[PDB]
C-alpha cells in the first residue's frame, strides 16, 4: 500500500491540475497495487539546489510494502522519469527517487497496522 | 528521542493551536519517551490525494531510538488516528503512518550522535 | 550520492541565500561525494516544536549511498550542527538528524537506478 510523493522547486502553477490521478493511475498498473491504497503527495515552491543549480529538480520517494526490488525499481524511475518531465518540465538527470520496502508490521492505517 | 510529523492536505487554518503541545504530552505517554525529546512538525496546505480522492487526508511518521514495534505500532495509531480526526477532523481510513526504529548511531543531536 | 534537507520553523527570510552552495560545498568536502550528485533541499515557515517548545528548531536528514557510518554521522553532526547555527541561527541542542545509507538499486535517477 504505496505513498509516492514529490519534493520540487517548481512552482505551484506549473502543476498540472491532473498529477494527482495521473500519478495514481500510472502507479497502480505499476505496482499492480489497489488505486484506493495509493496516496501522492505533490510539494512545489520548495528551495532545493542540485549539483549546485536551482534549476527544475526533484527529489521523490516511493514508500510501498513489496512490489520494491531490483528491475522493480528501475521500472518504476523510468516511469515516474518520464512523467516527471511531460507534466512539470523537470529533466530526468535533475531528478533522485528513494524507493523503500515497508514492512507490514510498521504501517499504521486506520487504527491499526497491516500487521 | 522520537520525531512525529503530520503531512495533510486540511488547510492551516483547521489546525487547533493545541495540537503541538498536544501530541507531545500524549506520545511522550505512549512512548515514554521524554517530552522535552520529542519534536513535532505539522505540515498543512498540501497537495495529495488518497484513493484519488483530494479529500482530507494524511501521511504521517513516527521516527523513534526504540519504543517501535509489533504490538506498539497499533497502540500509536489508534492513539494518532483518535487524535487526528478529533482535532483535524481527518478520517481514520484515510490516514498513513510510517514507524522507523532508528539506530542511536544514526541520529545526530547538538554535536554529535545518540551512540 | 546524498541529498540533504532541514525542515525548520525559522522563517523563510533568515534562510542565507548562501545556504544552498554552502551546504553543497561543504558536504561535497566532508563525504567527499561529487558535488553534482548533492541535493539540497530548505524547509522554512514550518509549524514545528521541539521539547514543546515553539522556538527555533530543526529536523534534518541525510541520505547518501555510503559514506555513512559511526564517526561520519558525528562528524557531520558537528559539521551541520555550526553550519546551522551560524546561518540559521538555529542552537545545537534543538536540532536532529537522521542519517541514512541507501542501497544503489534503491534510488532511482535519471531514468534507471544506481545499480
Amino acid at each position: 500500500m504505496p505513498v509516492f510523493t514529490i519534493r520540487t522547486n517548481v512552482c505551484r502553477d506549473s502543476v498540472p491540475d491532473t498529477l494527482l490521478s495521473d500519478l495514481t493511475k500510472q502507479l497502480a498498473k505499476a505496482t499492480g497495487k489497489p488505486a484506493e491504497y495509493i496516496a501522492i503527495h505533490i510539494v512545489p515552491d520548495q528551495i532545493m539546489s542540485f549539483g549546485d543549480s536551482t534549476d527544475p529538480c526533484a527529489v521523490c520517494s516511493l514508500c510501498s510494502i513489496g512490489k520494491i526490488g531490483g528491475p522493480q525499481n528501475k521500472s518504476y524511475t523510468k516511469l515516474l522519469c518520464d512523467i516527471l518531465t511531460k507534466q512539470l518540465n523537470i529533466p530526468a538527470n535533475r531528478v533522485y527517487i528513494n524507493y523503500y520496502d515497508l514492512n507490514a508490521a510498521n504501517v499504521g492505517w486506520n487504527g491499526s497496522t497491516f500487521a
